[PDB]
């Protein structure tokens, strides 16, 4: 009956123990800030907002920490092709995405370490972990060793195998030696660059400890982002380093994956000239995270019907509100629609513990709505107890999904 | 830890499992409506509201039903004082009743039985007691037998032999024979009016089923209107009628019990007019429910000083947050604002999971409001996501014990 999570470390749904009694320590992948955000970014961090709800939901403390990579190889490309400073943009889209975000009713999350402020510690870890023999010097830069860690391959299930200045194909760059025009920090070893997957391990380190529980990202980031993390973390510590692994599904539209690459990405902004965010938020929470997502214009047409159906019947309940009175007894039909709040919030929660299901969430949801429109359709005088019963079905589903905020704040 | 309630049926703090999953039926037992209501009911109804709000905040789906006596031999006695018609009486005291509780923010329950409105259940649970055998009709009325029923005195541990037309001492009246001049009903056995005791167990069988999981009133209620309601039900249905018994401690004027026999009781208007529903709220709180509460205008002072305190905590958090930034870093004052926070909460829901420990909750909120007004007094730019968890945790608190309405109403 409790919370389970389908961990992708075993591929399995399992009971969901924190390591400190009462509270989460989540970390999710940031988005690199060279372009607006799209589809893709919406539905991760919307499905993380949405995990981060519940949990808080139930009683435990969440602290959610997200990078913000504002230094990389297709940043200094895009400063190039605009003729701006690796920097100034970096801020400037760090700033876009906020605001995206925050548009989109997405809890911000408590700590946003930056890459350019945590050189240092990034330092540091790389010579740990040459000096535990994990990291060798080559000619351009620190490239980490990957046969020196047995378990690579945990996550992702890829052989070492399949795989086959760097000494090994497989290996990847801890530390890049600065090209001339672009960016760069002093280091015992040249100055340089961080790879793209130290920043994580090291922001994750410094601020949530050496083991945390949940580690979050996209589908694509399983191969070879999120396994360079937990290799570079359990070569550094040796031990366990995330408990739990998350990962939200693709974005699909027509078929094949949604990227900037192919050029098929649409922007929160313009999806916004369109839709609410609310509408938006319903879209996403109409799948299982970890299920792909196709992007159809029909598919958010459908999502705003929807929403606004649950509008409706909130609207519905407003007014009858007004003239509802107290109930010195109950009859069949106050019984029956009673029965029916009762098992969809038991059903909402049933589905929200297993693998935060908001599918099925939202068919209890539904099934409320219709039962509470059905009542107002046929009781003659309506009670004040059902009520407010159903608004506080409601007021739980607002909380957790993120939606009727505007009702509710009235 | 599971939550824990303390049975006085077995005397002793039990793990609260309730019959069906996801709902809790509770019932109160409600006013006798001849007079104002005085801080005794005051602090049993806000005490049982305050459970509801902790049932509810846990996910239970919480059915409470309050029966209203509005026909009673002292309403009688009232009414023939007055000079006015009981039920015109009973109805304008119950209107009275309804507004306090809703001065008093206490959410009113699901449904309100009226006896005048359950004659018939009431002769067909005592036709129902006599042709089992459990009772006989006397020369002014029906009585209930006592010896028939072996397990009378469990809840109370009065036994039989201490209390020795009616047969025994020890029995009570089912159906009292209309003297002349007072409302009456007709019944097989002759005009009349129920007792005092039947009413409850006939209008709980009826609303939350053939057994549901709390019951609840006073303490003055363990013997005999309790005792007999067991007893009765018991009786009838052969079987457990109420898993938890929860009975709130009685309210002490200079030492002595607060009743309305010794002219010593304070009306809930008179308060009103001298504190805010929030102060009193607070000031009931500051006790557990079982234990005996001291009224006394220093106690009040002293609850409206603290209810002032958190007031501030809120309104600097408040204007904290106008010019609170996001935070790319935290130091080691934010870390510690965020681990007293989260252990805060953690208290908080062990105190309440401990018996609706209101006394020790309080006090993890007020250690709570200090290390947040300690943060803002040193912090020199306050992080958004500190003061954002605090006020969460302050949510859950207004949730849970009604306080703060204003604050995160606006
Ligand atoms: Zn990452
Ligand atoms: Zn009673």
């Amino acid at each position: 009956g409790g919370l389970k999570v389908y961990n992708t470390l075993t591929k399995q749904k399992e009971e969901f123990k924190p390591l400190r009694e009462g509270e989460v320590k989540m970390y999710v992948c940031g988005p690199t800030v060279y372009d607006y955000p799209h589809l893709g970014h919406a539905r991760t961090y919307i499905a993380f907002d949405v995990i981060r709800r519940y949990l808080e939901h139930k009683g435990y403390t969440v602290l959610m920490v997200m990078n913000f990579t504002d230094i990389d190889d297709k940043i200094i490309k895009r400063a190039r092709e605009t003729g701006e400073d690796p920097k100034e943009l970096a801020e400037r889209f760090i700033k876009i995405f906020l605001e995206d975000m925050e548009a989109l009713k997405v809890k911000p999350a408590d700590i946003y370490p930056r890459v350019t402020d945590h050189i240092d510690d990034i330092i540091e870890f790389i010579g740990k972990l040459k000096e535990k023999g994990y990291a060798y010097e080559g000619s351009d830069g620190i490239y980490f060793e990957v046969k020196k860690f047995p378990e690579y391959g945990k996550l992702s299930g890829v052989k070492i195998e399949d795989l086959q200045g760097k000494k090994n194909p497989e290996d990847f760059a801890l530390w890049k030696k600065a090209k001339p025009g672009e960016p760069k920090w002093d280091s015992p070893w040249g100055e340089g660059r961080p790879g793209w997957h130290i920043e994580c391990s090291v922001m994750s380190s410094k601020y949530l400890g050496e083991s945390f529980d949940i580690h979050g990202g996209g589908n694509d980031l399983i191969f070879p982002h999120h396994e360079n993390e937990i290799a570079q973390s359990e070569a550094c510590f040796g031990h366990e380093w995330v408990k739990y692994w998350l990962h939200t599904g693709f974005v699909m539209v027509k078929g094949e994956k949604m990227s900037k690459s192919l050029g098929n990405f649409v922007t929160i902004r313009e999806l916004l000239k369109r839709y609410e965010p609310e509408v938006i938020r319903f879209f996403v929470l109409q799948k299982h995270y970890r299920s792909p997502l196709e992007y159809t214009e029909e598919g958010l047409q459908h999502a705003k019907n929807n929403l606004q159906r649950l509008y409706n019947t909130l609207e519905n309940i407003r007014v009858a509100l007004r003239n509802a009175e107290i109930s010195y007894t109950w009859g069949e039909l106050e019984f029956k629609t009673y029965e029916i709040i009762r098992e969809g919030k038991r059903k909402f929660y049933e589905a929200m513990d297993d693998d935060f299901n908001t599918a099925e969430a939202l068919k209890a949801v539904f099934e409320v709505a219709n039962a509470i429109n059905k009542y107002l359709t046929e009781a003659n005088k309506p009670k004040e107890s059902i009520l407010r019963k159903a608004l506080e079905f409601f007021k739980i589903v607002s909380e957790v999904f993120g939606v009727f905020e505007d009702y509710f704040r009235e």
